[PDB]
């Protein structure tokens, strides 16, 4: 055990790829903060003030609006587990058919909001069967408006635009959809993800909250600031800022003489930027290049996109020009370097 | 959106009840760091010392190892999902035949080691796949999963550990192992698949490939969890747990209170239930430690509900100071809480 005993030590990178992304100073000064008690008022208060937040970055005032004890992956297996009982895209498309094959005009379609595999921003307008958006790579960085576009289920990560630490997971449900899951004649296969145990602890129904697991107190310290930044900056001056980086990053990228993968700048995904892999270049090499030379984040393709694709991230904080220029002096030394067949 | 502009203001609270505990500096220091890639060299490496961690507390060497993403409920709910292809103690039993139930001379055992709803230590040296919750017990009172013969042991990470709430540990024996890696039917999670996190936790013969994000920061603090516990010694910090349990015992019995659990080779160190004063609403004893000690002792859970109050010894926290300040407070509780 010799490794254990030694101190922790922690490298310095620049994380840009799909995540996760670095923290701002509140967050981690958040992160570091001493524990409060897991039924306390004062839990159930800062429990309370993150629902105001997930109502405000969704754009709802749906009273069943919470926070998952997971992952990104564990807002969308809940959802599905809570609404199923027994369309594909990029990587998160093959995500939900795993999950709904594994439980057994549909009853329910998912969409991809931000596909941060493929890059692409899937339109939303008009297609509110209930309606299942994933936003864990849009939220914040682009307009998603849940009411008005009439979404039934929202999900969203912690780690991507908030810049909160991976492991929460933020997500909402419509009327339609509570009804469907308090009128199912079946329980659904998971206990942890249980939405009317899940909904009483979160004060979202007539009970008094009762124990069902212990909530994850510190991340829920870093995810409260990251929630009141982004409502400080305002959504439209996130979405603002997160529009204009992309565009000055697309600008550079052609520049180099590298072809952004999806072709109209329309439907590309300010959060997630795809890129073709220039020719003759091992992608791994050029990867490889960025971390090993400028201690700089980006990364390759995921599922479908693996092998055809860089990917780029700009995530609330990271999405600045200053990062844009770094990511492409980066890039710059790569393609001139690493062997060109 | 008025309430969420207030800067964050977390009150002083001394936890003292079954779980979650205050924090260390050192646990302090290490969840305020600056994030790495979740799947970089350097991230591989903070998970693979865990293991060794998860391999040292639980005295197995099981490959089949691993952190999961979620609390006590969900290392429960994944060995539950993962080794059951479609007996009850206190309140983690009913959970485990509620899963079960969720699903559908058995296959597999579940027994828990600290019952937290009732206090009870239970032997595992005597004791089909055997699956035992440590969650409350790891740390502060002995098991050796191997030496034991236990195919799942889990643990979470908020009780002796002292680290944060929401990481699980859990170890599958070879047999369990095989029962998993030869399963007709897929598990009904994909967020808690075996087979896939155990690629990503390196405890297959395949590359890690993408599963769901770890929770990088969570992992950090787990990880000195681990070395705090591991520079101290696994017997040291039994011995500390069972030393300031008679201390409290002693202190507890002072006043005029019963332990709920008589037999004391019966008694989990960790979590201590207490026969409610007689002619005492429990609410009032526990509000009145909280308002006027700042302390958080608890009540009861499932069964052992209005029955009992409970006193935690967890860890760092698991010192003689603090059996002397919830004492100083329950002494302060039974003479102004309203008496029958």
């Amino acid at each position: 055990l010799k490794a254990l005993l030694k101190p922790l030590s922690i490298p310095n990178q620049l994380l840009l790829g799909p995540g996760p992304s670095n923290l701002p100073p509140r967050i981690m000064a958040a992160g570091g903060l001493q524990m409060i008690g897991s039924m306390s008022k004062d839990m159930y208060q800062i429990m309370d003030e993150i629902k105001e937040g997930i109502q405000y970055v969704f754009q709802t005032r749906n009273p069943l609006t919470l926070v998952i004890s997971g992952s990104g992956h564990c807002a969308l297996e809940a959802a599905l587990v809570n609404v199923l009982e027994p369309g594909a895209n990029g990587i998160w498309g093959q995500r939900a058919v795993d999950i709904g094959e594994r439980i057994g005009k549909p009853v329910l379609l998912f969409l991809t909001h931000g596909e941060s595999s493929t890059g692409v921003l899937q339109p939303l307008d008009g297609f509110g069967c209930l309606l299942l958006v994933d936003s864990v790579a849009s939220l914040g960085g682009t307009p998603l408006y849940m009411d008005r576009q009439g979404i039934d289920i929202l999900y969203s990560g912690s780690q991507k635009a908030l810049n909160a630490p991976p492991g929460t997971s933020l997500i909402s449900f419509s009327d339609k959809a509570k009804k469907k899951m308090y009128s199912r004649k079946t329980k659904p296969f998971s206990f942890y993800l249980d939405i009317k145990w899940l909904a009483n602890f979160w004060g979202c129904d007539d009970q008094p909250r009762m124990y069902h697991h212990t909530i994850p107190v510190i991340s829920l310290y870093s995810l409260r600031e990251s929630l009141a930044l982004i409502a400080e900056q305002g959504l439209e001056n996130s979405w603002r800022q997160h529009r204009e980086a992309a565009a000055y990053l697309h600008g550079r990228l052609q520049a180099l003489g590298l072809q952004l993968f999806v072709k109209d700048p329309a439907l590309r995904l300010p959060t997630v930027t795809t890129v073709a892999v220039p020719a003759g270049y091992d992608w791994r090499d050029i990867v490889s290049y960025v971390m090993d030379h400028f201690d700089i984040e980006i990364m390759g393709g995921l599922g479908p996109s693996t092998g055809k694709v860089l990917r780029i991230g700009l995530l609330g904080c990271n999405a600045t020009r200053e990062n844009v220029d770094r990511v492409t002096e980066a890039l710059r030394a790569a393609l001139q370097h690493c062997p060109k067949k």
